[PDB]
């Protein structure tokens, strides 16, 4: 049992929600948030200015300093860092930005790292800003992700058709 609330249970391990990731991350604590990151972890809009935004610049900061270390991301890759305020740990992930032509394949590379982490709290990967479809990301992740992934819709519409149109 967790403390995950109104999702909807779409397979054994995948349930989503329409719901404010940040906001959601802020009540529910969890253990593991998602980032939809970029490789420099530049985190200025979507998903991720958001999440930046509700630690008042603290994840950048941080993010800033594993970037002088370590160098950027892989596409398809992900570090764990802080959550700050919001969950324990931030998983950042680089999922391909379909705006800058990179390869929709690395998308599922990208859901792997959720499989290092028993539960996560997560947005569609590639989706919004990033310009994949998120009907496809969403049979990505469920075809690719074995742990227990609660993902956060901030768009009612969009999630109302991710779960009408989902197989
Ligand atoms: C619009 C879109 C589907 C695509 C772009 C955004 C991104 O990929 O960065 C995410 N997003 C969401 O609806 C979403 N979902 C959960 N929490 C969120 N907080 C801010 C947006 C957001």
């Amino acid at each position: 049992v967790n403390s995950f609330s109104g999702y909807l249970k779409l397979t054994d391990n995948v349930y989503i929600k329409n719901a404010d990731i940040v906001e959601e991350a802020k009540k529910v604590k969890p253990t593991v948030v998602v980032n939809a990151a970029n490789v420099y972890l530049k985190h200025g809009g979507g998903v991720a200015g958001a999440l930046n935004k509700a630690t008042n610049n603290a994840m950048q900061v941080e993010s800033d300093d594993y970037i002088a270390t370590n160098g950027p991301l892989k596409v398809g890759g992900s570090c764990v860092l802080s959550g700050h305020n919001l969950a324990k740990h931030c998983l950042h992930v680089v999922g391909p930005n379909v705006n800058k032509g990179e390869d929709i394949q690395l998308l599922k590379s990208a859901y792997e790292n959720f499989n290092q982490h028993e539960v996560l709290l997560a947005p569609l990967l590639s989706a919004g800003i990033f310009g994949a479809d998120p009907i496809h990301s969403l049979r990505v992740c469920v075809d690719t992700v074995r742990t227990n992934v609660y993902l956060a819709v901030f768009d009612k519409n969009l999630y109302d058709k991710l779960v009408s149109s989902f197989l």
